[PDB]
DNA sequence: GGATTACACCCAAGACACCAGGCACGAGACAGAAAAAAACAACGAAAACGGCCACCACCCAAACACACCAAACACAAGAGCTAATTGACTGA
């Protein structure tokens, strides 16, 4: 489990889905923390592809799979990669609720 | 009553004379000065020994100046006017 540093995630939980062996970037499993461009032209919710596919916009269906604004990858939960400069490897240690999320 | 005038009188010069006190020599011996050996203070030579006393700091108790600091500066009342993040950094 990371957290990342940078952009709208900074220190919001993400699951290390597949580790890359180019050493690059990472695959990471987040909630998005978006409003599916209703208000702009955000809290930790389910992500909801009927209605970012009602709203439309920068949006690209694979079924299960989705495409959407800011070259974003989502499946069933966004499934992104993102560098581990970017991210923190040690000390996220997440809770019983983030497990139940993803002395 | 000092001195004079007059009238008895007893103490001693002088006499020889008796003779043992006194004086000119003589001897056993003895208190003492000449000489010598040994402790001794009078009086000046130092020294120690206090000894007040005038220093050299010594230490604390004001005396005085200065300067820095903080806190204060009458009540009420009405109205209007303006500001209350800000250029800009960094993913995207």
């Amino acid at each position: 489990w990371v957290r990342l540093k940078r952009g709208i995630y900074k220190d919001d939980i993400a699951q290390v889905d597949y580790v890359e062996p180019s050493q690059n970037t990472i695959s990471l499993k987040m909630i998005p923390r978006i409003d599916y461009d209703r208000i702009k032209a955000p809290p930790q919710r389910l992500f909801d592809a009927e209605k970012i596919r009602s709203l439309g916009g920068d949006v690209a269906s694979d079924g299960d799979f989705l495409i959407f604004e800011g070259n974003r990858y989502s499946r069933k939960f966004l499934f992104k990669s993102f560098a581990m400069s970017a991210v923190i490897t040690e000390g996220v240690k997440p809770t019983l609720s983030e497990l139940e999320k993803f002395r």
